[PDB]
């Protein structure tokens, strides 16, 4: 019912122009395969993108909760990637976006 | 009353689109609108782009509903049999989205 | 020291797969392996995935020879009748490959 | 403007081919196409090559559907009984691929 | 032969790939292919300035011995992290986007 | 009987360190598929490596003969490639080598 | 993590790839992997001088704040066309061989 | 009477070898001999190298006929099922060759 996979899902321009498609999709998968049904979820999820030895580690956290997770993904890391991104659920539409893009 | 595909508002790609095209190619639709369409022709709120194989690379055919302009843009990206034939850019006044036919 | 469907090793997708499933779905198979399988259960070097319609969305059933594990993974993606009904992930010990049953050699 | 087994377009080799013939032989198939076929005869989008033993060296017989041309090309390379007895070159109009008959889809 | 052919392969130098998002790098090439190529003769070396237009990137294009310029407003957000100029160099088989400091 | 394909064939170190395997093999193929049986051949063949629009063109020539040939190959051109190479047949062994390597 | 890991990807800059044969570029990496790594700690930046030893290349290795050097005679022919020094830089996910002029 | 694998003489790879391995990898055998073998151990006129799969990359096992030294060198190149298992370096006094077992 929150980041329900039956409602529409988007990626902002800012995310698309700086991350490859595969990595963006990972985020949805992390939510669907690791997060959903296992923890209650805020309408706003944090995903920091960390350099794990040349590859990308996603670190999931959210507010008013001390449940976090690290997920190693097979994508190459770039210093040009946003350092963190968000998943936001306004109740109709769900979107991966950059922090700057929340205003 | 609104300016179509106005760059000062929020732009999105649908999940459907993000999972079939590379980012580069998606960004191209936007750049095609900003560089070759805006300022040039008046714009429907819904745009059609066809992804064609031109010699192994993608060519985009643009058209739109209530107009007779049609434009063909050769792009650097290589083509895949599994790309959607056709995608849409849709602007609703508040949000601007690149999305799949089926997704409307 | 080496690892079954290691992600540090090259992953390819066959012609039939690449031309028949969108990218986001191919990556899904790899992610299922990486997020749900490695570190969770032991892996055969060959992995069956059935792609099923689940109310218009894709659902992947996983299984392998010599094991009692099955797993259903509901995907956000849209199902299409055009998609191949099953695929394999194969690890020949240096290179990992996703391919269609029709493309297996013997 | 596009071209049959165009060399400006990407050429791949299938898993079965890549793991079963050495590189210099795969390149040979492409070179045969480039040196002996393109510009010489019209090309079907699918090309048969039989790999034959010719006193320990490889000989490639070429043919295609809808054509009366055959060609035998004697290669400098060493024949091995391990090699696949025939391969196909296929051009699906954006990507060119060499593969084994067993790997063809339908 | 043709200056900045799309079918010849294109790279970004270390400095470039490290400090600009892909969409922006893609933009340079697309500004070339969409706005420049076929319209004016190009030098082997092409200047792009990355300017801040109210929080968004604008690209100034110029080149030595042509009075011909162009200003391209882009959809992407601006950052002072970004390099302020970049060059595109066509060495005649390989094309590259690099930072002035990375010239020879 | 000259560059007969039944005698041993080699590539000097100098050639191997500067050209990819596929391109070296091309030379043998050019000789076998285009040259041999069609023209008499010197024990020393010239192959200039030219930039054809980002790709390599091999130009075959040899001495005391005005028969030449251009062959477009699919390999990428590099300014670092030797500008020309040789095929030499001493009567036992046949070798692709750099000009500097003939001494 | 480990300085100049082999499993992390390695590039040569434009200047480098344009003026040295592959075998020589390969050599630098192989000097690292075969002679240096595991034997001394490495900096992110590594100096190689390319010297003429009677018509063949010899590589001098050094690095700032180590008195530790090494001289490696190579089989390859020398050319005055070649750059006289090259650096190897490990930016922490990407490793690169480049010309001093191409540093930042 | 001769110095084994002396760098001051001519080195070759056979056709058999050039058509199964990439140049880089072939150059590695030479560099392995010059960097890790010569000056270190006395050398047979014929050397054995096995190409093993070590985790997707090639590892070379070296041994030689009349000796009990055996050495294993991890290399950056990726492995292929179609590479020969084993190659030889053979030095005959005049020419030095990397070649295939069958080729002797």
């Amino acid at each position: 019912e929150r980041f329900d996979s039956d409602r529409s899902r988007y990626a902002s321009l800012g995310v698309v122009s700086s991350l490859p498609s595969g990595l963006i999709d990972s985020i949805w998968l992390i939510i669907d395969l690791n997060l959903k049904g296992v923890i209650p979820l805020n309408d706003l999820l944090h995903f920091d993108l960390l350099n794990n030895n040349g590859k990308v580690t996603v670190h999931f956290s959210q507010e008013n909760s001390s449940v976090e997770m690290a997920i190693d993904l097979p994508f190459s890391y770039s210093t040009a990637y946003p350092s963190r991104i968000f998943a936001f659920d306004d109740g109709h539409r769900e979107t991966i976006l950059l922090p700057a893009e929340m205003l």
